[PDB]
């Protein structure tokens, strides 16, 4: 295993951490939920800039990274844009998404930032080297909000995300049933089990599925979201809520 350790936090031991996503319109929202958001108690703090209607303005989304940081200047900050076709809330071009990406990391003002597996190889791989040599760490990251795949079709793909140089593989996907948030959980036991070279974060999502935020300490998952007013992803439960259940856990 090879940890992510970002401002003291150290992500792949210990209890899973606690994320929480700050979602905002404009810079006024930002600024607001950024004051609101450091009043709650978690390890790190998503920016899920699919939010921010500004988009097309690389300067405009710096400013809002800006206001996030000036507001908490020692946690961990996660730069995240989710596509539509992912779960977020719009659609960009690959080029204005490594753009932003890429303006991010050279900002300075953030610690780790999301690359959609599935926006290319090529691409991804790229990205992630430039991300390395300017001291940027990757949450690699695919979601399914239609349908859980195998098993063993998550774990290839978490393979694959390793393969590609992520520091964090990451998976969420939607049950149809019970059934596949048990296969959610099998396939973290196994990459815990034999594939335990980088930190992985997986979900499943929904209500059927919450309980897969729950038990990253034991089966694997080295992070969870929680919600501080409204959840970034279905499924998300109370972060107070979840820290007390994840200490419980941990304690047991
Ligand atoms: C990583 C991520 O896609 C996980 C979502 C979840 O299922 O909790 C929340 C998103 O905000 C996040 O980007």
């Amino acid at each position: 295993m090879k940890t992510v350790t970002v401002k003291n936090l150290i992500i792949g031991e210990g209890m899973p951490k606690i994320i929480v996503s700050l979602m905002g319109r404009d810079i006024n929202s930002v600024k607001a939920e950024a004051l609101a958001y450091r009043e709650a108690t978690f390890d790190i703090l998503e920016w899920r800039v699919d939010h921010f209607m500004d988009i097309a303005s690389t300067q405009s989304v710096l400013t809002a990274a800006r206001v996030i940081r000036d507001a908490m200047p020692d946690i961990p900050l996660l730069f995240t844009f989710r596509s539509a076709k992912e779960g977020g809330e719009q659609t960009i071009t690959t080029q204005h998404y490594l753009t932003l990406n890429r303006a991010a990391i050279d900002s300075g003002l953030v610690d780790m930032i999301d690359l959609e597996l599935f926006t290319g190889d090529a691409d991804v791989k790229a990205t992630v080297d430039y991300a390395h040599a300017h001291n940027v760490y990757v949450v690699m990251s695919n979601h399914d909000f239609h349908q859980t795949p195998s098993a063993e079709e998550m774990v290839l793909r978490l393979r694959k995300m390793q393969a590609l140089g992520a520091d964090i593989p990451k998976i969420a996907v939607m049950p149809q049933s019970k059934h596949d948030v048990l296969t959610l959980l099998t396939a973290t036991l196994e990459m815990q089990q034999h594939y335990a070279d980088r930190p992985v974060i997986t979900m499943s999502m929904a209500k059927e599925g919450v309980i897969s935020r729950l038990a990253g300490e034991v089966f694997g998952s080295a992070a969870t979201f929680g919600a501080v007013k409204q959840a970034s992803a279905p499924g998300q439960i109370a972060v107070n809520d979840l820290r007390s259940v994840l200490m419980i856990l941990h304690n047991a």
